[PDB]
């Protein structure tokens, strides 16, 4: 299915870029960022001076230590995917 | 790319699916209900008796009313990726 592909994929990017990170199963911090850029480098060019790559680390880390998870994994795409488009309108 | 790809399908399932009944930006408990089975039909089959389907109707919960935002779209996926993928992992 739609989100059924995307899941499969999207998955070996939570333990692939989560593999640089000694083990492979969360981001360190600079981890996420890759993934905003290396794959988010075309829809969302900002960035640059930390809006979304810093602002995430607020979301994305919802356990508070630096190791990303699933749970951020996909809440992460979420906002820098919405939250980058929210750049133009801001309550 | 893999995020850049997924990005927009996933994306396309919040405009697509928030437009089956009424409304047109958020899911309600049912159209949430839909994205879980209509999309994650694989390791989630037809949901198990109310189980992500109903956790999530709790934080996909915009604040309670039966409408998700982007930003819990995402993260749904994230949850009922692992969520229930982590779940087969038994003892």
């Amino acid at each position: 299915s739609e989100l059924e592909k995307a899941m499969v994929a999207l998955i070996d990017v939570f333990h692939q870029y989560s593999g640089r990170e000694g083990d492979k199963h969360k981001l360190k911090k600079s981890e996420l960022k890759e993934l905003i850029n290396n794959e988010l480098s075309h829809f969302l060019e900002e960035i640059k001076e930390q809006e979304v790559v810093d602002k995430v680390m607020e979301t994305l880390d919802n356990d508070g230590d630096g190791e990303c998870d699933f749970q951020e994994f996909m809440a992460f795409v979420a906002m820098v995917t919405t939250a980058c488009h929210e750049f133009f309108e801001h309550e």
